[PDB]
């Protein structure tokens, strides 16, 4: 990611443009490729033949790192439980928990990442995997022990780490166990009682299961919310028409999810030789397609750095494409909305305080993880 990210990503912006248009295919000094143009990043992603997943070759059993047809088979049961109506049932849960994140802010000077943007997608996979309110203060513990690996070195980080996923894993498959016994209307129970073509998974992969939903929905979603706030800031039209028309916080999160995609870039392993845009990357070697990159190409979205809540062309891979595209989107889509729909609703004051103040991630996730506000 060849300039820093802490910028707010005008540099980086300028830098892919420059990529983009003169490297769309570059060996980097560790032997990696990367792909930055809209139309390839796309076509690598759906090729789950050529590029492979199975980045372990060079959660391991999990459906982020097996492909079809076992990772078809595996899915498939998951998204018997992940069900898009059981997603949609969520929503007046989502409202509570943001209601009350609000309600609790400490006075009218706060940290919006802090108090609202990070913990509420942690909530809300606790409320859904049916963690009892009182346990819910663990989950956080934990997925502050472990955040290092939504972002992505040294042992110490990584012995600690580990133990923080024990302790996860054995709380969740004795939660688990139990659903099996006392069924519960959580997704939890969904999943011990999946069954399809009379398949089970079994109760590790649920276990599994669950600490990759953890895992996956939680920091992309508090950036998705940091960062759409960041947009109407650095517009102020936008946040006009969205403040006077609520109807626009929908339009608003995809064009944020375009400009600012949480997920900056997406990694497979070479099945073979393959030619793209007349570079060849040779077999068994490491792509990074970058999915902010391809968001960001001219060659599809004029003015790819305006932001835009009317543009003609939609049609981002924020969240992917492919057999891997993301399972949760549905959900990441509605905790943005009603979390955004609250925040607005409550304040109509919300400005930086500092604007300096604000510090980013440093990794695969782009966005705030500061973002002091002052309110009223
Ligand atoms: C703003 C919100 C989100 C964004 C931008 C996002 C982005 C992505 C992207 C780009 C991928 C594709 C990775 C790849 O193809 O290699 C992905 C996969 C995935 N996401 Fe999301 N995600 C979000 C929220 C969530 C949430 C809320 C959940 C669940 C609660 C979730 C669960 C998953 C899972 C399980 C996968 C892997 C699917 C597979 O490997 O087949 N994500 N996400």
């Amino acid at each position: 990611g060849q300039p820093s990210l802490t910028d707010g990503g005008a540099a980086l912006f300028a830098w892919l443009r420059t990529m983009r248009n003169e490297h769309p295919v570059w060996r980097d000094q560790f032997g990696i490729y990367h792909v930055f143009r809209y139309d390839d990043v796309r076509q690598i992603l759906g090729d789950y033949q050529t590029f492979s997943s199975d980045r372990t070759r060079l959660g391991k059993g999990g459906i982020t790192m097996i492909d079809p047809p076992e990772h078809r088979h595996q899915r498939r049961l998951i998204t018997h439980a992940f069900t898009p109506q059981s997603i949609s049932a969520m929503e007046p849960r989502i409202r509570q928990i943001a209601d009350h994140l609000l309600d609790e802010l400490p006075g009218p000077e706060f940290d919006l990442v802090e108090h609202f943007a990070y913990p509420l997608p942690v909530i809300v996979i606790a409320e859904l995997l049916g963690v009892p309110p009182g346990d819910r203060h663990l989950f956080r513990t934990w997925s502050d022990r472990l955040m290092s690996l939504q972002v992505e070195a040294d042992p110490e980080l990584a012995r600690t780490v580990a133990a923080a996923m024990t302790e996860m894993n054995d709380y969740l498959r004795e939660h688990c166990r139990s659903r099996r016994t006392h069924p519960r209307d959580d997704l939890l129970t969904r999943l011990v009682q999946a069954e399809v073509e009379g398949k089970r998974l079994d109760l590790e992969e649920v276990v599994n299961t669950a600490s990759l939903l953890l895992l996956a929905g939680h920091l992309t979603t508090t950036v998705l919310i940091g960062n759409t706030m960041l947009c109407l800031w650095d517009h102020p039209e936008a946040e006009k028409a969205v403040r006077a028309d609520p109807s626009l916080i929908p339009a608003a999160l995809e064009e944020s999810l375009r400009l600012r995609s949480p997920f900056l870039q997406a990694g497979r392993v070479t099945t073979r030789d393959v030619t793209i845009a007349g570079e060849t990357i040779p077999a068994n070697r490491f792509v990074m397609a970058w999915i902010l990159s391809a968001n960001h190409d001219d060659r599809r979205f004029p003015d790819p750095e305006r932001f835009d809540l009317h543009r003609q062309t939609t049609g981002h891979i924020a969240f992917g494409h492919g057999v891997h595209f993301c399972l949760g989107a549905q959900l990441g889509r509605l905790e943005g909305r009603i979390a955004l729909e609250r925040l607005l609703g409550r304040f109509t004051e919300i400005h930086p305080w500092p604007r300096e103040g604000i510090s980013f991630y440093q990794s695969a996730i782009f966005g705030a993880s500061r973002m002091p506000v002052r309110c009223g």
